[PDB]
């Protein structure tokens, strides 16, 4: 009866058995089956795809048409009625800094991205929904409710285009429709080096055979690098200072430039790489551009995967780190490591982790000049206040001695994403991330709330007393069912997101398990991870084992007090330190001598 792979959409099959290095597009890494965790492949369906006509159409297309008896709740009123609220005072995470944000959305980045589709860049479709706010084909306009304030000031509706689908970029009738993750599932430095062979040759440093990432010839962090410029138009980078005209990064990821602190990890990772390479040029003097490209390419993953796996899960999962990513095992060639559809909504946890402002820094950690703390919504697609504003260094300061937003059932999306957000070809800071999230979940065909409770073996709740007792929260089950009317038509974003957390965790007992399961598997099914042995020497590992973010900061910026535990709430100069004690990556078993 059924198939085994859809798809006109891949590149050349070209595997090399004794490569020690991944491929770019994350093929060959599966021996049994090479095009497993390969970018520009379907998302992975843990469970089937659930559209209003089985095929293709999300819950809320046809005004008509319920989801089991009951019309969907617009996502905006949703997001107004439940995900909102005006008080910043008292919502910052008591123990984690903001790089705890930060750092899970680089390596969200690392994982998966579903493009918007594409049937018309030159277009009258392109303005068609922005400016008509008319569902049709890939417009499927996020439409206000009859109270929203921006419906006095924004017209009717926010533009929204459905995500791109696997095989055929039109119409498709083979079976339901699969969205694409156009990047490598594996944890493997993809955002940096790109998932597309000429992304990856547009970004590295070929005029010098000593493996280093392509550089701004125009701009430097006083004796450091720039990210190169998308010198690409239109830039919404130019566009939201049309007097400083400064361009979007370029980065091995098109998103890297969406907001300040995604673009200062981003350029701290391509500085790495070159002092890794350099670190092993002045060690391996013989070694070609290749061997230090590929072999820095290599550190720089394995370094992702150490601050993710050892620093990054723990304190997200808390309590439950243990039951669903236990002790390492070695590599399971019968474990699947595709990111899941499902898994692309469960990491947007973090959304509710993004506090109203960012801050600049000084040496002594004190505000960096008279506009030194900024709102979050000036700074979306904002490369000027870096380059022209005393390059990452300061933001870098607000990333280790600021705070996280703790999420919180009755302050859960700042107004800065919630009302304020801003997207490229659309001119203003008027979007709602939330909102945007719940009408994503039932354009990628999501199953509702208690379809993954039973994915995860938890309690089903089918009452407003059950959705309480679930939540720990009577007016908030009281909101979502005034919405929903049934707890099994709970977008899965907005239901995860609402339970109260795990012990010693920053999400739930439901996104602790889609969370768990899949970096169990990306972990697992990776033929490359770190600690595999054949990827790296028993006394690199050793040395592997020394790296941080407080040593990935002193190595690449001119900060020299940092935490030792940088994801932690820190307070300076009291939980600070002299980079001096901090251990260091000793790449002296990286040292080849062959003759
Ligand atoms: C200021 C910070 C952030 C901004 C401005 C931002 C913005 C966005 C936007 C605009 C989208 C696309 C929404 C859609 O069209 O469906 C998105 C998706 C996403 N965000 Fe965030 N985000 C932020 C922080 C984070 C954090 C901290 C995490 C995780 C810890 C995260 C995880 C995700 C994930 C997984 C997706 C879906 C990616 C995909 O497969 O396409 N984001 N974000
Ligand atoms: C690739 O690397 C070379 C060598 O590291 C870069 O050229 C150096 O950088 C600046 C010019 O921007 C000069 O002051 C140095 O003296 C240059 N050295 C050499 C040997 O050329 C070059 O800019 C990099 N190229 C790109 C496109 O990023
Ligand atoms: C490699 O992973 C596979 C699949 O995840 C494991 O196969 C499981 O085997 C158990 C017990 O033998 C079976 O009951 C299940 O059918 C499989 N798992 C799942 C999730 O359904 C396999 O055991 C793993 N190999 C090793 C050595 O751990
Ligand atoms: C644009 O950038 C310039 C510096 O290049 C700055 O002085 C000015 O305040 C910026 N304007 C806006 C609206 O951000
Ligand atoms: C803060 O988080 C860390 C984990 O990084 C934990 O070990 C520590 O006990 C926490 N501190 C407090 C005060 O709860
Ligand atoms: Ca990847
Ligand atoms: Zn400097």
């Amino acid at each position: 009866s059924w198939e085994v792979g859809c798809g006109a959409p891949v590149p050349l099959v070209k595997c090399d058995e004794n490569s020690p290095y991944r491929t770019i597009t994350g093929d060959c890494n599966n021996r049994r089956s090479p095009a497993l965790g390969a970018a520009n492949r379907a998302l992975a369906r843990w469970l089937p795809a659930e559209y209003e006509d089985g095929l293709a159409l999300p819950f809320g297309w046809t005004q008509r048409k319920t989801r089991n008896g009951f019309r969907v709740p617009l996502a905006r009123e949703v997001s107004n009625k439940i995900v909102g609220y005006l008080d910043e005072e008292g919502v910052l995470d008591q123990n984690r800094s903001l790089l705890f944000m930060q750092w899970g959305q680089i390596v969200d980045h690392d994982l998966d991205f579903a493009p918007e589709t594409e049937l018309g860049s030159n277009e009258h479709s392109k303005t068609q929904c922005e400016e008509y706010c008319i569902q049709g084909d890939n417009c499927f306009p996020i439409m206000f409710p009859k109270n929203d304030p921006k419906l006095k000031t924004q017209g009717k509706c926010m533009p929204f285009f459905r995500a791109g689908f696997v095989c055929p970029t039109p119409p498709y009738q083979s079976l339901a429709r699969e969205q694409i993750n156009a990047v490598t599932s594996f944890l493997d430095a993809s955002l940096v080096y790109g998932s597309e062979p000429s992304l990856a040759s547009r970004l590295r440093n070929l005029s010098s055979p000593l493996g280093l990432m392509a550089v701004n010839q125009e701009a430097w962090d006083h004796g450091l690098a720039y990210l190169p410029f998308n010198n690409k138009k239109p830039s919404p980078c130019e566009f939201i200072n049309t007097t400083a005209r400064v361009p979007c990064f370029l980065a091995g990821d098109f998103r890297a430039s969406e907001q300040i602190l995604l673009a200062t990890a981003h350029t701290l990772l391509l500085r790495e790489h070159n002092r890794l390479a350099r670190e092993l040029k002045k060690l391996n003097p013989h070694w070609n551009g290749e061997k230090l490209y590929q072999e820095a390419r290599k550190i720089l993953g394995a370094f992702i995967q150490i601050i993710t796996f050892r620093d990054y899960l723990p304190i997200v999962l808390g309590s439950e780190m243990q039951k669903w990513i236990p002790p390492y095992q070695g590599y399971n060639n019968s474990v699947d490591p595709r990111i899941s559809n499902v898994f692309t909504f469960a990491f947007r946890f973090g959304h509710m982790e993004v506090p109203s402002t960012v801050s600049r820094l000084d040496e002594n950690y004190q505000p960096w000049g008279p506009e030194a703390e900024l709102p979050l919504h000036t700074l979306f697609f904002n490369t000027w206040r870096i380059i022209k504003d005393g390059g990452i260094d300061p933001l870098v300061r607000g990333l280790l001695a600021k705070k996280s937003k703790l999420m919180n059932q009755d302050k859960m999306v700042t107004s800065e994403l919630r009302n304020k957000l801003f997207q490229p070809t659309h001119k203003i800071h008027g979007f709602d991330l939330a909102a945007i999230n719940l009408q994503r979940c039932r354009d990628h065909g999501m199953p509702g709330y208690n379809s993954w409770r039973g994915f995860c073996g938890l309690s089903q709740p089918k009452t407003l007393k059950g959705l309480q007792t679930v939540l720990k929260n009577k007016i908030l089950a009281k909101k979502l069912m005034d919405l929903y009317k049934t707890p099994d038509n709970i977008d899965i974003w907005i239901g995860g997101n609402a339970e109260p957390m795990v012990e010693r965790g920053r999400v739930g007992p439901l996104l602790a398990c889609l969370l768990g399961r899949q970096f169990q598997q990306i972990r697992d099914g990776d033929r490359f991870w770190w600690e595999n042995p054949g990827v790296f020497t028993e006394k690199q590992r050793d040395s592997l084992q020394k790296v941080s973010f407080s040593r990935l900061i002193c190595d690449n910026t001119h900060i020299t007090k940092v935490p030792l535990h940088a994801f932690q709430a820190n307070n300076y100069p009291h939980d600070f330190v002299d980079c001096s004690t901090v251990d260091k990556l000793d790449l002296s078993p990286w040292a080849s001598r062959e003759n």
